[PDB]
């Protein structure tokens, strides 16, 4: 299809079009990306991701078209600790993507240790909401919580300082304009606090024509729940000249 | 997802989200449901169907909601014979639906011979464009080409007279309103000729909560091509009160 869209206002337990990887699962009409105990408390050493089953036609060589897409979603993080880790990320990657070996903790379940910073060894674009930046383990991170755009590397090509609020839902809008090649991110808390970050990227030189979209989250030594509450997505192939 | 939609203005050969069954395949940016030779000419004894891979949430018991959906599509039929057969149908059925054994010819690849007219043995709703009605073989058909609404049986719950035009595209709009429970069908040729037919049906007593949508076509002794040229679909769960 040239166009595709879907919307999950909530996440009822009987899902049919979601690919669950790692510890991801549905609980209380929301997606708990990371593992929790019987009491609903976050645990350490856990990774989880979800992908929509239908593949997205991001670009088409024969027609020289590139898709214009928008992803809207909300999530919340909760943790008895004040150093919650490690973060949640919206990502786009080849359809057969799986959790790389040893991609836990600060690698957010998206990159392999040995090539986490090798841009020519990866095929992924992601928008991370990173809450852990200890310079000893996350050497690639700026020294403060942040939202970043990742293009084939765990070291963001661009970031903006961000504030983690325990238990509060963050509303996010991610848009890609093929005409300008700008990937824009806008995140806001219910009180109006707003954060923005953008970057110009030619998706054609990074990802294949067909991809899958989803979310990933992970907790290493430090932990917190990564609860995905809602999500809607839409993409349309457009002639851009 | 509570809502889902997709659009195929045309059908390029590299598809990822279509399930092809039988002889269906892509040729010249269109879906040829029935088999054709090297010259693109129709042949006898062929059946083929396609289904969109993502499952559609038709209704939800827990929330008492039922989907509002619309399917717009166009096709063309072509044959050197004076009596091209057998027809093409848009249908909705359980996710695991496959071509029934011996469902060729007048059964349109939708029903098995032994239970073709047993409404309690089937789970399918289809809109057929039936071009073959010989009273000696298709005993269940009215005596003329027609558009029919099928509910668990090859013997339409309703039919209206229709004209077959060789090589001319027919545009069709199929909609379902959960509020009135009306399944409406509107078909037109490029010169303005119009056909309409509707039927009241509670989809909840006929189909499971999750289903797949697609098209089916077949040719028995007589033949013709069944070319699907375009298709767009959309559905959204709504509270029915
Ligand atoms: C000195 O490193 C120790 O402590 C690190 C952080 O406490 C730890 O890193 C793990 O946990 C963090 C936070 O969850 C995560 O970002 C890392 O990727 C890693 O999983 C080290 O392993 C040591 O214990
Ligand atoms: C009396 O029946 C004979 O002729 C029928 C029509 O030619 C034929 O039926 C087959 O073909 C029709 C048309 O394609 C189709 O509707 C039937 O389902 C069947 O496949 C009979 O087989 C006999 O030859
Ligand atoms: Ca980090
Ligand atoms: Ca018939
Ligand atoms: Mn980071
Ligand atoms: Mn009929």
């Amino acid at each position: 299809q040239d166009s595709l869209s879907f919307g999950f206002p909530t996440f009822p337990s009987d899902q049919k079009n979601l690919i669950f990887q790692g510890d991801a699962q549905i609980k209380n009409n929301a997606v708990q990306l990371t593992k929790t105990d019987s009491n609903g408390n976050p645990v350490a050493s856990t990774v989880g991701r979800i992908l929509f089953s239908a593949q997205v036609h991001l670009w088409e060589k024969s027609s020289s078209r590139v898709a214009n897409f928008q992803s809207q979603f909300s999530f919340s993080l909760k943790s008895p600790l004040s150093n919650g880790a490690d973060g949640i990320a919206f990502f786009i990657a080849p359809p057969d993507t799986t959790i790389p070996s040893g991609s836990g903790g600060g690698l957010l379940g998206l990159f392999a240790p040995g090539t986490a910073q090798n841009t020519s060894a990866n095929q992924v674009i992601a928008v991370e909401f990173d809450t852990f930046y200890a310079q000893d383990s996350n050497t690639w991170d700026p020294n403060y919580p942040h939202i970043g755009i990742d293009v084939n590397s765990i070291r963001s090509v661009k970031t903006v300082k961000w504030d983690r609020r325990d238990g509060q839902s963050l509303n996010v809008l991610v848009t890609f304009n093929p005409s300008t090649r700008n990937l824009d991110v806008v995140a806001t808390y219910s009180d109006g606090t707003r954060y923005e970050v953008s970057y110009e990227v030619d998706v054609r030189s990074v990802l294949p024509e067909w991809v899958r979209v989803g979310f990933s989250a992970a907790s290493g030594e430090q932990y917190q729940t990564h609860t995905l509450e809602s999500w809607s997505f839409t993409s349309t192939l457009l002639y851009t000249a």
